[PDB]
């Protein structure tokens, strides 16, 4: 009686498009009303992306999540480019997508030259579960990466 929307939806036949229109509505409105950052449901919003689309991807629904991820950390707050973060990582690990593993180096990219290095670890982590092999990895990224080889 008393679970989540996101909960319901992340269950395997509990996805359905009339619950899941009502609860990113009333997300992005909030997010809109109280603003960046100021809504908690919109947290569970970039959460329940970050683990659905592992399993159930969707070129738009993947679209809308990483551009209200990266408009939020420009304003200084990071969860949604966390769970972006996640959602690569673990995604890939799960099923590789090309178009989805340039989005994740170029995100790494642009996260490690902010001085962040959690786009960087997750990076790294895909790498070591992965099964993928004869990735093709940014030059400037392998330079990267090279900081935890050494520690390593
Ligand atoms: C095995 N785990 C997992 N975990 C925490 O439970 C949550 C889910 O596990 P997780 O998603 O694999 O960690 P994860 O988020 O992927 O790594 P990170 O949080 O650094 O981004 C994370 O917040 C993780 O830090 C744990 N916390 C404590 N204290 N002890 C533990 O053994 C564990």
């Amino acid at each position: 009686h008393m679970q989540h929307p996101s909960h319901e939806l992340l269950k395997e036949n509990g996805f359905t498009q009339h619950v899941y229109h009502k609860y990113r509505r009333r997300c992005l409105n909030e997010r809109k009303r109280l603003g960046i950052g100021q809504s908690q449901e919109m947290n569970t919003l970039f959460r329940f992306w970050s683990f659905f689309l592992r399993d159930h991807f969707n070129k738009k629904m993947y679209e809308e999540f990483k551009q209200l991820a990266l408009e939020d950390a420009k304003e200084g707050y990071r969860y949604g480019l966390e769970c972006l973060f996640r959602y690569y990582s673990y995604g890939l690990e799960k099923k590789f997508r090309l178009d989805i593993f340039k989005d994740f180096q170029e995100e790494t990219v642009k996260d490690y030259e902010a001085g962040q290095l959690y786009g960087l670890e997750k990076f790294w982590a895909f790498l070591k579960y992965s099964k993928a092999k004869n990735l093709d990895i940014d030059p400037k990224l392998q330079e990267y990466l090279g900081k935890f080889r050494r520690l390593e």
